[PDB]
């Protein structure tokens, strides 16, 4: 951001001179990286099975690619070294936008309260928090938070103002986050190639002592691949330079 | 204000004498002061850029001027020395119209309690508190203050009877104030000249080794300037002399 | 306007100026007259420096 100043009147004294200042811009990249698997199987097993095994292998491999994308983007697990944007949980922690959930009785740090405290930090960065990522644990746990008399504290939907998405492909790392809160206008996923299947019947897998020549072993395989990119729109806002658009509710380790 | 008395009629005892008394006035001033910036850029960069750089520079410069005005008026940060009126937060503190927030469980000094106590101080001064200034933190924090059982106090209806204005240009100093409550009839902003833009293309910026001759370097610049004034109507109300029309909720630095 | 310690850059000091200019010449027609060559057409009363 540029910077104005209060200025005097003088033809001679330095306080009479209007300050110079600059706006500046920076560059964020989507870089497409490849995620893939090969699943080999005997051609005799494909012939004897009563169900289309290769259709199940294609669907299971598609789900395994979907898991590996969420792991990279949300938690930074196995993230490609060319993705210069920090993953959502590491970004929130490094920015100081992390709050620890306190379990037990209803509390200003219960699942509703700790999420409100995180959205407050994202709002004070000048971003608009609008999206909550979580495991299903949060959905069942909010439904059973008790006040000090033991009645339900949150008998009705209390995450209003968040679009809520539940991770169900097992990518969630519950030791890293209870939930992730973001301004979803500042997170983009680049889809360079959606998931594709190729049937292999002559290909060679591995090398040396691990070499599998598919044709002479009477085998086939599926190759599953996709290309994805991620960018986090960390930028200046009206509040200041270098503002992170994401925060995290961490678990808490005792009490 | 003048002061009356009771007279016990007598030609000779001092209780028979009507007391003489006095009314007085004072002068409050609007003094216009100048805030400005110059933003120089190469004319080739204006031509090669894919966006109107001079338009974004004008709007970013306008925002940066707006931040200096809010900093001066609310908090006294870089307040021009010719403005004799105290800034809204220093005024409220010096008048003894500051209430410390007490964070944690809902209590008579929580955010709603402290705002009520401040407004009743302004009302007992004989002013009509009608305006609340704060950052977005206040809106998130009243939405999560808990009763002693841990339930949400204040589901709805907080801060009715105030026009509420939220500061988003980064001028707010959360270490100085949680919120400012004022009678907005007694605060005036003088606009001697609104945000005014000149395009410079022959001008010289700086002197000696710092000198940028714009024309022989193929550069241009925007000059943005405005003149603003501020006055606070500290004056007698029906309750007494020299009453301040402003109170402040100060942050909790002790719980 | 000016240079170094005297330099006023009008734009960054929020100033303006007027430049006023004119161009003039003068000639005295010292010439011959019927009396002779090189005759000056002007005389002066100079002030009393002695009383």
């Amino acid at each position: 951001l540029p910077e104005a100043g209060w200025v005097g009147e003088s033809a001679t004294e330095p306080e009479g001179v209007i300050p110079t200042s600059k706006v500046t811009w920076a560059n964020r990249t989507l870089v497409a990286e490849e995620v893939a698997v090969i699943i080999p199987v005997p051609e005799a097993v494909i012939d004897d099975a009563t169900v289309a095994i290769l259709t199940e292998v294609a669907e299971q491999g598609g789900q395994a690619i979907g898991k590996k994308l969420d792991q990279a983007v949300i938690f930074g697990i196995d993230k490609p070294a060319s993705w210069v944007s920090p993953a959502l949980v590491p970004a929130a922690v490094a920015a100081g936008q992390a709050i620890a959930h306190v379990s037990g009785v209803a509390n200003e740090f219960d699942l509703v309260g700790a999420s409100n405290k995180v959205a407050e930090k994202v709002a004070l960065a000048g971003w608009a928090p609008d999206t909550l990522l979580s495991s299903l644990a949060l959905r069942y746990q909010v439904a059973n938070v008790r006040d000090a008399d033991g009645n339900l504290a949150f008998r009705d939907g209390s995450f209003l103002g968040f679009n809520t998405h539940f991770n169900r492909n097992g990518a969630w790392a519950p030791t890293s986050a209870v939930g992730v809160i973001a301004d979803s206008s500042r997170v983009k996923i680049g889809v360079r190639q959606d998931i594709t299947v190729k049937f292999l019947d002559q290909a060679t897998l591995g090398t040396g002592e691990n070499q599998i020549n598919l044709a002479e072993r009477d085998m086939v395989a599926l190759r599953l691949k996709a290309r994805f990119a991620y960018v986090l729109g960390v930028s200046a806002t009206s509040v200041g330079a270098n503002q992170t658009p994401v925060g995290v509710v961490t678990p808490d380790v005792t009490a």
